[PDB]
Order: structure tokens, then C-alpha cells, then sequence
């Protein structure tokens, strides 16, 4: 499972008000072809099929080349009014951009009385993630509701 | 006239930050804490935050003598829109003298959408990075 970054047993209760997510599997591609690229998250669960501890995968459809955006062991979660922010870091470092820097997921999990899970999928496309050094994304969610 | 300077520009960004001028002129504030290590953050955007700190995008001011302790500068912005959220970040703030490896302060500001007010509710989520959160009809879709 999640294990946070550092103990802040608010992050830790966290954790276990999103525990209904960690079996759902999340996936949302963007871009057109040569040039796409599909994002696949998961709640403290292996995200990726080439990868160990992976929360977040990138896969570029053109090869099935598989880069780890952000790892669950390197958790990090925060509750706002209507929203909670959910951050991976440890992912795959940048071959040639935002300094070589490991890779980080950040997923902002909006309230939504209507479902307990839906609509993911990167603040994006793809050529414009690694321009911004910045991997962002959202969904839906009753959990992050108050 | 200095308003927000793009890090890194990104035209998407640019709209957006006219799409949020009309926050330029207002102040937003909110206080924590308790006697006598009460704190006052203060946040504006593309504009001047506290009295005392030039170019500083959001300050922490000690309610005890005034002291501005600046978390994030208006020449270092980002932004990015969700789907009724915008993310506001401030980056190039004071940095800590023991914590965080001395790193320059950064502030996270989350604008939700709420419909029923173009900008209200500021107030700290946690105090690395400091994240704030508030609400604004432009953070609408
Ligand atoms: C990199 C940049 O443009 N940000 C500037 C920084 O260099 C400067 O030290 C500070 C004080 O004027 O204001 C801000
Ligand atoms: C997290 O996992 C990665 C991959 O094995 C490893 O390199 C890193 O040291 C781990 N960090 C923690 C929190 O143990
Ligand atoms: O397709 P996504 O956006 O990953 O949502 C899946 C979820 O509805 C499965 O229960
Ligand atoms: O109290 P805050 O959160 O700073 O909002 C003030 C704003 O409503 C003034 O027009």
C-alpha cells in the first residue's frame, strides 16, 4: 500500500478514506497518432506492467514503452473544501528535460456527489506535460467530498 | 505595471491569466493560529502581498510584530486549469533557515469553482510547499 513521505496521522486517515479506489484501475490517453500516449493510475497499487511500485505509468502507444511517472511509496495527500491532492514522487528521471529530476505525479481528485470514481485523465496532452515539468492530473470523486 | 511572469511561454497560461485579471485588485487574507503565534497570510494575485515585500506574490505576516516572511514572489508563476479548478503557484519565496534543506518557499493556491462568487473563502491548507485553496467562478468551465 501508500506509504507517505517522511507520520501525520491525517494523511494516514487519508489514505484509508481512499482505500475504495485502490482495487479501480484509472486510465485516459491523449494525443493524436505518432504521438499518443496513454496514463494509467492507481490508488497504492501497481500501475504499470514493466515496472515495481509504480502509482502512475506513461506509455507511449507507439512501442509500449513504459515510464514510471511517480511511485505509491512516496505518497503524499492533502484535503482541501472540495478536493484532495494526491502526489507520487521516486518516478523515472527526465532523459533530457527539467533537469534529469525523478518524474512526479500530482492528481487532484475533485468532490463529485455523483460517483465514487470517474473521469480521469492528465491537465493536458502530452507536449505539454514535460514542457511545463509538470505531470498534473484529475478525477472525480464522493471521497473527496466534505 | 509588473503583473505575472510566466516560469520558464505558453500562451495557454497567458489567457488564463487574464482570464483572472479581475482578481488583480482584490485582497485576500486569512489568519491561524493562536496568542501569541498567530500568522497572517496574505495572498494577491499578479500583484504585491504584504507591505513590506517587493514583488512577493503571497506573504506570511507574524501577527505578533508585523514580520513579512515571504512563501511566494508574482515573477515565478504557473498555472494550470483542471476541470472547475485552477492551480496558482508562486514559486521563489524566502527560503527556511531550518527545514525543507533551506529550500526557497513556494506557494500552492487551489481555486475551486464555485458559482455563486468570483473570488471568496482564502485560507491556508497546510504549512515543501504551502498550500492555500479558494473559490472563484472563473475557475468555472
Ligand atoms: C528568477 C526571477 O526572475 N525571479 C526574481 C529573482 O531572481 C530575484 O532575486 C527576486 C528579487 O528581486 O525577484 C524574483
Ligand atoms: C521507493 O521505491 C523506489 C524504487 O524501488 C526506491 O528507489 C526508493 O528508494 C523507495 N523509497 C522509499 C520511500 O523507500
Ligand atoms: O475510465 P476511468 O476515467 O479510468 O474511470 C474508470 C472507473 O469508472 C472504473 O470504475
Ligand atoms: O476573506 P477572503 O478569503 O480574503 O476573501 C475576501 C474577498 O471576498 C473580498 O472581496
Amino acid at each position: 500500500t501508500c506509504d507517505l513521505v517522511g507520520e501525520s496521522e491525517k494523511q494516514l486517515a487519508l489514505l484509508k478514506r481512499l482505500t475504495p479506489l485502490f482495487q479501480k484501475s484509472f486510465e485516459s490517453t491523449v494525443g493524436q497518432s505518432p504521438d499518443m500516449y496513454s496514463y494509467v493510475f492507481r490508488v497504492c497499487r501497481e500501475a504499470g506492467q514493466h515496472s515495481s511500485g509504480a502509482g502512475l505509468v506513461q506509455i507511449q502507444k507507439s512501442n509500449g514503452k513504459e515510464t514510471v511517472v511517480g511511485r505509491f511509496n512516496e505518497t503524499q495527500i492533502f484535503q482541501g473544501s472540495n478536493w484532495i491532492m494526491l502526489i507520487y514522487k521516486g518516478g523515472d528521471e527526465y532523459d533530457n528535460h527539467c533537469g534529469r529530476e525523478q518524474r512526479r505525479a500530482v492528481v487532484m481528485i475533485s468532490c463529485n456527489r455523483h460517483t465514487l470514481a470517474d473521469n480521469f485523465n492528465p491537465v493536458s496532452e502530452e507536449r505539454g506535460m514535460v514542457q511545463d515539468c509538470f505531470y498534473l492530473f484529475e478525477m472525480d470523486s464522493s471521497l473527496a467530498c466534505s
